[PDB]
DNA sequence: CTGG
């Protein structure tokens, strides 16, 4: 979908799709044990 | 925009 994905790079897909490796903890937060949402990744409030 |  023209799109980069978060932790791979590659365009074509997302995250997850890529056949790279997967980042350990949260893409767009970083911290571990959860999805990237679920994270304080943008001020929850 | 896209999500594990
Ligand atoms: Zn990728
Ligand atoms: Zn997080």
């Amino acid at each position: 979908k023209n799109v980069k994905c978060f932790n791979c790079g590659k365009e074509g897909h997302t995250a997850r799709n890529c056949r790279a490796p997967r980042k350990k903890g949260c893409w767009k937060c970083g911290k571990e044990g959860h999805q990237m949402k679920d994270c304080t990744e943008r001020q929850a409030n």
